[PDB]
Order: C-alpha cells, then sequence, then structure tokens
C-alpha cells in the first residue's frame, strides 16, 4: 500500500489496455490531470486522478453527481459545461475521464502579454458564460460553481472562441453551506466576504470581474487578503448599502457604523483611493480609446459599445444579490443585441 496520497503515473504507460498516458496537464490540491489517448474511442481525453484522501474523494463524488445530473438535460446549453465521459477506480484512485479541451482564459491573456483580448471576443466569452449560468440556474440543477476564474474557463479549440466551464469540485446546490471559505479571492463576491447567505448570484459577480480582466489584461480587484479585497471593491463601487451592512455578520471586519447609523471604512492599524472614485468608466477607457488607449483606431470598440459593456458589468457587480442581474436578463442586454 503506497504511503503518499498521489498516484504514480509514468508518461508513455498504458492503463487497462486502453488509455495511453501522454503527459501531465496540471497538478492541484485534488490530485492531478493527465492527457491520454483512449485507443478504444480513438480520441484524446483529460483524466482527472483524485488523491487517495477522504476530503478530495468527497469533493470528487459531488463533482461526479453534479456532472451526471447536468448530462441528463436535452438543452444545447449543457455543452458550455465540460463533458464527463466516464469514471472508474484504478490503482485505488477515483479517475474522472473528461473530453480533451485547449488552454484556459488565463493562458489566452498571457499570450496577449496581459494587454487583453478585443471587445468582440469578450462579448463572445460573455454570451457563452451567461448561457452556462442560465443552464446551472435550471431549478432541478440550481448549481453554484463557486470557483469561477479565468483558469476554470477553457477554449474547446485554440483557433476558436467556443468555451467550456471546468472543475465543479468546490460546487454546491442552492441553500447548501459546505466549505468555510469559497470562491477564489480576486473573484469573491461581497456577500461571501461579509459572511452573508449566498446563492447563484455569487457566480454572476465572478463573471463580472472575469470579463473586465479579459478586456483589460489585469484583475479588477487584486486583493492580497480579504481586507485588501474588500477595500479594492470599495475603491470602484463605494461603501455597500446600509441595508446589507446592517445584516452582515462580518461587516465590522471591514467597516464601522458611525453614531448617525452611516457606514465608513474601518480605521487601519497605521492608502486606498477614496470610495467610489476608481470609476469603471475610466478602467475600461469608455471615452479614451479603451484600456490604456490601445483600442482607438480599431473597429468594434466605439464609445456606444463600451457604454453597453460598462452598463452590463455594473449590473453584474451590484452589491445587492437580490437585484444583481440574473443570466436570463443578462442574455437580453443590448451588449448582445450587437
Ligand atoms: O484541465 C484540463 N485541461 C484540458 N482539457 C481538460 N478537460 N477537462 C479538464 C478538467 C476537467 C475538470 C477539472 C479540471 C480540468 C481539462
Amino acid at each position: 500500500v503506497p504511503r503518499g496520497s498521489h498516484m504514480i503515473v509514468k508518461n508513455g504507460e498504458k492503463w487497462m489496455d486502453r488509455y495511453e498516458i501522454d503527459s501531465l496537464i496540471g497538478k492541484g490540491s485534488f490530485g492531478q490531470v493527465v492527457k491520454a489517448y483512449d485507443r478504444v474511442e480513438q480520441e484524446w481525453v483529460a483524466i482527472k486522478i483524485i488523491k487517495n484522501k477522504k476530503a478530495f474523494l468527497n469533493q470528487a463524488q459531488i463533482e461526479v453527481r453534479l456532472l451526471e445530473l447536468m448530462n441528463k438535460h436535452d438543452t444545447e446549453m449543457k455543452y458550455y459545461i465540460v463533458h464527463l465521459k466516464r469514471h472508474f477506480m484504478f490503482r485505488n484512485h477515483l479517475c474522472l475521464v473528461f473530453e480533451m479541451l485547449s488552454y484556459n482564459l488565463y493562458d489566452l491573456l498571457r499570450n496577449t502579454n496581459f494587454r487583453g483580448v478585443s471587445l468582440n471576443l469578450t462579448r463572445k466569452f460573455a454570451q457563452q458564460m451567461c448561457t452556462a449560468l442560465l443552464f446551472l440556474a435550471t431549478p432541478e440543477l440550481s448549481i453554484i460553481h463557486c470557483d469561477l476564474k479565468p483558469e476554470n474557463i477553457l477554449l474547446c479549440n485554440p483557433k476558436r472562441s467556443a468555451i467550456k466551464i471546468v472543475d465543479f469540485g468546490s460546487s454546491c446546490q442552492l441553500g447548501q453551506r459546505i466549505y468555510q471559505y469559497i470562491q477564489s479571492r480576486f473573484y469573491r463576491s461581497p456577500e461571501v466576504l461579509l459572511g452573508m447567505p449566498y446563492d447563484l448570484a455569487i457566480d454572476m459577480w465572478s463573471l463580472g470581474c472575469i470579463l473586465v480582466e479579459m478586456h483589460t489584461g489585469e484583475p479588477l480587484f487584486s486583493g492580497a487578503n480579504e481586507v485588501d479585497q474588500m477595500n479594492k471593491i470599495v475603491e470602484v463601487l463605494g461603501i455597500p448599502p446600509a441595508h446589507i451592512l446592517d445584516q452582515a455578520p462580518k461587516a465590522r471586519k471591514f467597516f464601522e457604523k458611525l453614531p448617525d447609523g452611516t457606514w465608513n471604512l474601518k480605521k487601519t492599524k497605521d492608502e486606498y483611493k477614496p470610495p467610489g472614485t476608481r470609476k469603471l468608466h475610466n478602467i475600461l477607457g469608455v471615452e479614451t480609446g479603451g484600456p490604456g488607449g490601445r483600442r482607438a483606431g480599431e473597429s468594434g470598440h466605439t464609445v456606444a459599445d463600451y457604454l453597453k459593456f460598462k452598463d452590463l458589468i455594473l449590473r453584474m457587480l451590484d452589491y445587492d444579490p437580490k437585484t444583481r442581474i440574473q443570466p436570463y436578463y443578462a442574455l437580453q442586454h443590448s451588449f448582445f443585441a450587437a
């Protein structure tokens, strides 16, 4: 019986006279992902190998149950989600066999040298992601992904704009509270930072952040810790509304209630732009040729196009999760008309 939790995997070895192991795609907390040729189906697959560890095996059983639930739906909307082909036990590890995809949206940004992709490509990513979220919001699914980030959104083909969401290892269904901290820090919703109840809206918050990063090349809110994260949100969006902070268990981590009942930033031990003064209008360069002026003298980047982009993002970054734009209504936004 092996001492480590990981599976030993030798490039070039062949599993069950079927999977020819090519190379390591990625490592993580969960275990590893390998590129393999399925000699039976004559196609590439990505094999996700789960650590022989109770917590990761539990997360992977949740991922299997949610992916298999999604598979039973007829709608074409399900093809924005990575397809789990099959799962088995091999050498005492749970192995998930997925369709092989191309590189993630972070890799794509790195290929631009973090200058961002065009508004037209951003629009195509946005429409596919809102469609994916509409699918997850189907009542019989009600799935919160809980870890949307550029690294979890993969191109199907390196030449094309088609994308798929991966990694439902941290996911839950509406009304569940399983893990103490959720969402990747840069993409973490205000309701999660505040310890308030969360629903499918946290995913629309993450999507708002992601789409700005895809067009500018840089994370909108790049916090080094939760206090820094909330302070960077506040630079762009202002102090959250009183009706939220009055109900937030962790309001006093970030904010203080003054004698007149109004909320301010908490005094530091002893730096940020004043609240609401880092305008998304200027981050996007609506009137000034896009990010760093680099999109003036290109087409598909008009002031009119930027205003529609800005208006949709600010609906996704609503502090109030009951009024934040829902996928069903995001898809009807004029940003998608053209
Ligand atoms: O990481 C991955 N790289 C390339 N193709 C992939 N297909 N599915 C995955 C994957 C699926 C679930 C969780 C993590 C990665 C891939």
